[PDB]
């Protein structure tokens, strides 16, 4: 076998946590079941979108989601993907591991900013998945 659970947490669930989302589903789909949320929502930037797209993974039909207890009780592993994320995370259940890859928040910036974020995330699930 049954696949594992993968929860990417950050801010929001707008840029880092939606590309991760993303690539994670594309990455780790045959054994992990992927989520994501963040402390607040925020939609699914439009520049995280097009970055996406740009690599042929279309993440227009997420959803922009909090933080669900009952995946995080579920979850196999919890990644965070910004200080704040981590910072302000609980005592986990004792079940639960926890991993902090930190990601610069590309928010306000240019497509670049998106592009380089993006390909950062997408090494670190491909060399989780390569373990
Ligand atoms: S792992 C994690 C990070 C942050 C927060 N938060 O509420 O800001 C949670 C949580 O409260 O469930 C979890
Ligand atoms: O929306 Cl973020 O995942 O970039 O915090
Ligand atoms: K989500």
């Amino acid at each position: 076998m049954d696949k594992k659970t993968i929860y990417f947490i950050s801010t929001g669930n707008s840029a880092r946590s939606q590309m991760a989302e993303g690539w994670g589903k594309e990455i780790l789909g045959e054994g992990w079941n992927v989520y994501s949320a963040g402390i607040e929502t925020h939609g699914v930037n439009p520049k995280a979108i097009e970055a996406m797209k740009e690599v042929d993974i279309d993440i227009s039909n997420h959803t922009s989601d909090l933080i669900d207890n009952d995946i995080l009780k579920q979850s196999d592993l919890v990644v965070t993907l910004s200080s704040d994320a981590d910072n302000n995370c609980p005592i986990l259940p004792p079940n639960v591991k926890k991993e902090h890859w930190g990601f610069d928040d590309p928010a306000g910036k240019e497509w670049s900013e998106f592009q380089r974020v993006r390909d950062e995330i997408k090494l670190a699930i491909e060399k989780f998945k390569l373990r």
